[PDB]
């Protein structure tokens, strides 16, 4: 399976599902299908133990982690299920200064972003979601455009 895949039995169903312990992505299909740039999107949500616990939507940002990681949780399964889309809830919600452009990133290299963050973006593939990823900043959901 592809760099991070490792195959596992789900908890309610018994089933086999797919994990991907450098993205934190599950999935059930089999994953099937490295660049020198990959461009990304993320929504991240701070929390008080954050490098700058601060962003354009919170002067002072309060949440615990366990509360920031509640959050994510919560923006992954609408916008898994359909019910929202990731530029959307990054738009509304990210606490990050690039909410303003739906959370887009741009195009980066290998040794420019925080290690976590590079990583999961590395390793997705185009179109691809991540799920929880800890860095620093916060908390974040990546989607790899490019
Ligand atoms: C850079 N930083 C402070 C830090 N020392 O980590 C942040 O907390 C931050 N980190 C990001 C970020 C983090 C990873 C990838 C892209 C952007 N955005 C912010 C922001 O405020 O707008």
């Amino acid at each position: 399976l592809p760099p991070g895949w490792e195959k596992a039995m789900s908890r309610s169903s018994g089933r086999v599902y797919y994990f991907n312990h450098i993205t934190n992505a599950s999935q059930w299909e089999r994953p099937s299908g490295e660049p020198a740039r990959v461009r990304c999107s993320h929504l991240l949500v701070k929390h008080s133990q954050s490098r700058r616990p601060s962003s354009w939507r919170q002067e002072k940002i309060t949440r615990t982690k366990e509360e920031a990681l509640e959050l994510i949780n919560g923006y992954i399964q609408k916008i898994k299920s359909g019910e929202e889309d990731f530029e959307s809830l990054a738009s509304q919600f990210s606490d990050c200064s690039s909410a303003k452009a739906r959370g887009d990133l741009g195009a980066f290299s290998r040794g420019q972003m925080q290690k976590p963050f590079e990583d999961a973006s590395f390793a997705l593939r185009t179109g691809e979601m991540s799920g929880p990823v800890f860095t620093d900043s916060g908390i974040h959901i990546i989607l790899r455009t490019e």
